[PDB]
């Protein structure tokens, strides 16, 4: 093996010149503008084709391989849905067959307006405990037991009615990648926050107690003691049935997942609990024999459709932005493993419009928001789910459910619901095991997952997630805070040049300085860049050019009263006794000193680096060439700029040559926007790589010695 | 200048392996701790001789050359700081003497504990204003016309002692780096958009007009509403003499900036005007003659020791946050302008620490918050002065104010306080013109300004700052969010590698793709990458896998049947024209197409790229190496460690070699943290440079091809 290579020292410049650069016109956004409204006759196809995805999969429909397989993972999710909702509607403090449309509504929408296939749409645990808080916030700030639930089922509409409004709005503007402003460890401890919330909220339905509609902030805290205040009045009946409920659940659960292979259908664990706990509840007489809460008689049908309250929007609207924000990024999540998982695109505007309809049909016909649930959605993957006629079948059972069969879950328990709300928190719960995993790999992520979790316990679900993103945001600025500049030496005598501190044998090209920052400078940035440039090459380039314009106000006041006459051969001076006094420039003047040194006056070129006359003492510097390695400095902001070019003004007017190398064409000419190339800043000081740099210097200084 | 290298192609490993490192100690936390408790007795005096700065400082006071600048800008920032101060107790809505003492406390705390020597310590406009809604909030939230304003008194002594707290603590716990989370544009269009506040807020003087404390959000416009509601009320004789006041400074000060030189002396006008304006107002007697608001008689001494109300610290933490980071953010810029002017060391902890202390003092002496207005210290530093006994002197001015000469300023009106507040805006109101040049220069710091602007003009000027540091965070991530990923090629048959679309007459190596991602590939754009290398490539390396997996499947099926058979030449086909059967897997089951290839139970290779036997179609490609420039990649988080893991596995799988080069040593040290490598993603993938990993490739292929 060798690198061979023979070539010219190039700068950006020589480069660009030697070879021909092929024109392009990058863009602009007038012509962006009018070929986004086009309106041709395929392009408004597209458009509508885009906009009703079921006009493109239903009629390549493979009836033969897929239709069972819809019908039979239909069923199980539509029971599966059925049980969550009632559940779900729980969590919102309304009565139970609002969930029931809430697991109707959106699934009927999606299956016309929705681009994946496998996940089933409706309420989860997290986004129904947000709208909880959002409607009891809401029924707090109101101008002004059955008027209590309808204010509630009001509020809970109004609610979703705007979420869905605001994914809908998100949607059209195509502002869908926003689900990209939430990293993995966000994600994870806001939901294993969300999952100890509502791990603390079934805690009313397993003992059947009484507790209040708290609200942010604290929330958690100030209902774990309104539960563990009353833990004397604990219901018995309902606890043991909640606890057998839930250890049944769980067992035959990880069966399913451990015996994946043998079992044809996964085991409806659920269903048969359910059937079982409302056939014993209602022969042995539960609601009077032990006292226990039931679901009681629902009321047949769906109700007509409602109007919108203002006012819930106007004392909502943060709590509806953090609902849609929500919504959207599980429903992401979840139909994106499932669109890697079986290959197909998966349009995020699409899921905006298509959630956003849902939620808006939802609250008009009195349910409440939802939009995807992770083990819903496994139900219907793993049961064979194929294509979004297994959403269309689980809501015909929901329907079913509504208007014909809904007396038979009268005499269940409200803890069974709640034991299998709490069975479906496992998942989320063992992502503590990411606290020791993220500080062995990455203690930013890890600051990110503990930051988040606090956040959301210590404040609500909506507020902790805004918290939680702009502290995401703020360990990027605490990445790039104080970078690990670097000075380079030559290792090898070759191209290659590495830290000065990790290699023996390197070697430093005399009066040379290699410097590299690894990281986008940015304003949080340059005060640290120059501080560690200033450390690197060992003195300060404005100090230095002060004291040179000091010594030389001295020297031309001791010349022109004629103590020092000038020669073309040396200072000479006629007389040594130069007393000690210094000028004592004012606040006024002193701005004098950092001029460019302009000694054209004088027929003979000072050097500042050899010894001056009567004893003038200046700072001598072995520093001429300054190199600055670009390559990994990504960008440069306004801040960046300002700071940058006066750090390389006070260098160039001290006679210290900068150069700066591995940077790319598209740097230059955004550093040519911002004016930053001038007199005594040319674009001679870009080069292209190190090596280069360090050979010009080598032959500029061999030339200056002949 | 010819640049010549001969020198083996290098791995990274290679080149670790050849060139012995430096062996360096790690820098651990603990052994940290261990220095942090130094308890020696040269650290221990300089601990004290940093939290004392007088200490350091006034024994090497120079008499003979500092003296005397040094009285005459005491004297001068002494007389205008009692009339800021007056002003600002405006601003605040008190009794104009707090404004006094907050000119008088914080100053003398600050000559003891203060690292800047230019600065002239006391209140500014924007954080009078910022004090006063804080009062207001205050005052409203409070649990149930003298005895108004005594609550507005305690209520500002009180957010004054927590802003106060707050400083201190950031002080000492060594957080004084905290303004780099503040840009320049931010910082620009927060200040306009608060003198357009304090613009807005001088209004109800200089027209006499009542104006209720209103309170954020759109407190500017309720107080505009309020202010042109009533413009028929307007007194004429302060509209006149606020006018007459306000031309006259703002043409005096244009004389003194375009004048310096010929004056010894900037001429002091707000004294000269102030006099006059006393001097009108008591002969011809205003106060009854037109009915104009004067600043009334002052209670001649300081007021006794106040004990800060704990409801008030409950009521306006947020907003005394606020005020702490806007008072240390505005005293840090000057500080900092004349630190580098005249070239002394500025700590930061120490200058919060100062700040804090000085605020508590005059919160607990009845005073309001106050750390350096930009006005006031330039009239400090501009009239001579070199340490900060001029502060001291302008304190002792001050002082003789509250105690002997307070009457005198008895008949002044507040409309000629309104007007030198103005005269002072003007300043920070002629920002409006960097609206044009940051969009010229930079979009996203045209943007940080506007939604700054907009942020405080519509919410508050805390609750405006909080949602700027939000946004300005968010632009970070705005830039680095689509980057311009492209493909290299080589120009000049050297180590010289472009865009691909850049120059004429490049070369692509047969089958070698090189990509180039231009920053930090992280969370927010690890999809992106993602997406746009799977773009360079051509095709989706899990697709190939997939196909490929299937097409081995159906191998296997036909070869076990008996229908073909396996010979080191090959496949044969006694058999043609198979009947085609897709093998439909379920959904349990097709995750086994993402399966490593292991085809070692047939002896032959199998050559996916050739023709495979009985009508079995798979995709060709021509890949078989990637090359990722991961040069301008500055960091790595563990979304990205996971996404890039990804897309390695899917490549090398598909056999495609992968090869990262560019990274530096410390960037390959970090992945090692993330467990990146392991069987089948080694660290042979990294190369030193670009030429080096295409060196590699083209022996490798010649290798293999003889
Ligand atoms: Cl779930
Ligand atoms: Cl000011």
């Amino acid at each position: 093996n060798q690198y061979i290579v023979a070539r010219p020292v190039y700068s950006t410049n020589a480069f660009e010149e030697n070879h021909k650069k092929t024109g392009r016109h990058h863009k602009t956004f007038l012509d962006h503008l009018k070929v986004c409204c086009s309106c041709s006759p395929q392009k408004a196809k597209r458009i509508v084709l885009s906009l009703f995805p079921i006009a493109s999969w239903l009629p390549a429909y493979r009836l033969k391989e897929w239709l069972l397989s819809d019908i039979v993972s239909g069923i199980s999710t539509g029971i599966v849905a059925v049980l969550q909702g009632l559940a779900f509607a729980l969590l919102v403090d309304i009565p139970p067959v609002y969930g029931l449309y809430a697991s109707f509504f959106p699934a009927i929408i999606y299956l016309f307006f929705g681009t994946s296939r496998h996940i089933s749409v409706g309420p989860f645990p997290i986004l129904s405990m947000m709208v909880g808080l959002a409607v009891s916030g809401a029924v707090s700030k109101a101008v002004p037991l059955l008027d209590d639930e309808r204010v509630r089922v009001a509020a809970a509409a109004s609610v979703t009615v705007l979420s869905g409004i605001i994914q809908l709005a998100f949607g059209i503007l195509r502002i869908g990648f926003v689900v990209i402003y939430l990293s993995e460890s966000l994600i994870s401890g806001f939901t294993t926050a969300a999952a100890v919330h509502v791990l603390v909220s079934q805690l009313k339905f397993i003992f059947q107690l009484t507790v209040p509609s708290h609200t942010d902030p604290v929330s958690i805290f100030k209902v774990l003691y309104s539960v563990f205040s009353q833990i004397e009045k604990t219901n018995i009946a309902d606890l043991v049935t909640a606890l057998i409920v839930l250890l049944v659940v769980s067992i035959v659960k990880e069966i399913n997942q451990r015996f994946k292979d043998k079992l044809p259908v996964p085991i409806p664990i659920e269903f048969i609990m359910t059937v079982i706990a409302a056939g014993v509840s209602y022969g042995c007489d539960f609601k009077n024999r032990f006292k226990v809460a039931v679901v009681g008689d629902m009321n047949p049908g769906f109700q007509p459709p409602i109007t919108p309250d203002v006012e819930t929007f106007q004392n909502t609207v943060g709590d509806c932005f953090g609902i849609a924000m929500v919504a959207f990024a599980v429903a992401f999540s979840v139909a994106s493993v499932y669109s890697l998982k079986y290959d197909y695109p998966l349009d995020g505007n699409q899921e905006l419009i298509a959630l956003g309809l849902g939620n808006i049909v939802c609250g008009v016909f009195r349910g409440f928001a939802g939009s995807t649930a992770l083990s819903r959605s496994a139900v219907q993957e793993s049961t064979g789910g194929k294509t979004q006629i297994a959403g269309l079948i689980g809501a015909i059972i929901v329907l079913i459910v509504v208007l014909a069969i809904g007396f038979l879950l009268a005499p269940l328990q409200k803890s069974v619901l709640a034991a299998l709300a709490l069975g479906n928190l496992k998942g989320m719960l063992m992502q503590f095991a990411e606290i020791g995993r993220l500080w062995r790999k990455d203690k930013y992520d890890c600051l990110i997952w503990i930051m988040t979790f606090i956040f959301t316990i210590v404040l609500g679900l909506g507020l902790g997630l805004a918290a939680s993103v702009a502290f995401q945001l703020l360990t990027i600025v605490f990445r790039t805070q104080f970078p690990k500049c670097s000075t380079l030496a030559n290792i090898g005598r070759t191209n290659i040049y590495k830290n000065k501190k990790d290699y023996y044998d390197m070697y430093e090209p005399e009066g040379v300085k290699i410097f590299r920052c690894p990281s986008p400078i940015y304003f949080a940035n340059i005060g640290f860049f120059r501080r560690k440039l200033i450390d690197a090459v060992g003195f300060s380039p404005l100090r230095i050019l002060r004291k040179r314009n000091k010594a030389l106000r001295k020297i031309r006041k001791l010349q022109k009263q004629g103590l020092l006459q000038v020669t073309p051969k040396g200072f000479i001076c006629t007389v040594d006794t130069i007393k000690d006094s210094d000028e004592e420039l004012d606040n006024n003047q002193i701005e004098v000193l950092d001029q460019p040194i302009n000694t054209t006056d004088l027929p003979f070129h000072i050097d500042w680096n050899d010894d001056l006359p009567l004893n003038i003492e200046v700072p001598k510097i072995s520093l001429h060439s300054l190199i600055l390695d670009f390559s990994a400095v990504s960008f440069l902001d306004v801040s960046s700029v300002r700071g940058l070019k006066s750090i390389l003004q006070e260098f160039i007017r001290i006679k210290v040559d900068v150069y700066i190398v591995g940077t790319d064409d598209d740097f230059i000419e955004k550093l040519n926007r911002y004016e930053f190339f001038d007199g005594e800043v040319k674009s001679s000081i870009f080069f292209l790589t190190i090596h280069d740099a360090v050979l010009h210097i080598l032959m500029k200084k061999d030339y200056s010695t002949s």
